[PDB]
């Protein structure tokens, strides 16, 4: 399927152990969509002060189209020193893996894989 339907556990930045994907933008974005496909992907809402508590690059969740199920169709998009590859709409949050952290929420998404 082009789609999938996820439910994305919603972490607080300072609960996040592991803070990053990995080192180069195709990296992360690799490393993110293996962990959204083995359910080990959580999701960070941005706001003041949180990217700067995070490793990059980042790989952000970004809306692609304006519902089906209750999930907002999203894509990836990686950024690098100012620099993001992938174009999309606006920011649901920030991709981590996902180790176990408690969640304060849960974020339907239908992801273009």
């Amino acid at each position: 399927k082009t789609h999938v339907q996820l439910s994305l556990p919603v972490l607080q930045v300072r609960d996040v152990l592991v803070r990053g994907f990995g080192d180069s933008v195709e990296e992360v974005l690799s490393e993110a969509r293996q962990h959204l496909k083995d359910g080990t992907c959580g999701l960070v809402e941005v706001e003041k002060g949180v990217l700067p508590q995070l490793e990059q690059p980042y790989v952000f969740i970004k809306r692609s189209d304006a519902a089906p199920h209750g999930h907002v169709m999203v894509e990836l998009v990686a950024e690098l020193e100012g620099i993001q590859y992938g174009r999309s709409g606006e920011t649901l949050g920030v991709l981590v893996p996902h180790v176990g952290e408690i969640p304060v929420a849960y974020r339907k998404v239908l992801l273009r894989k």
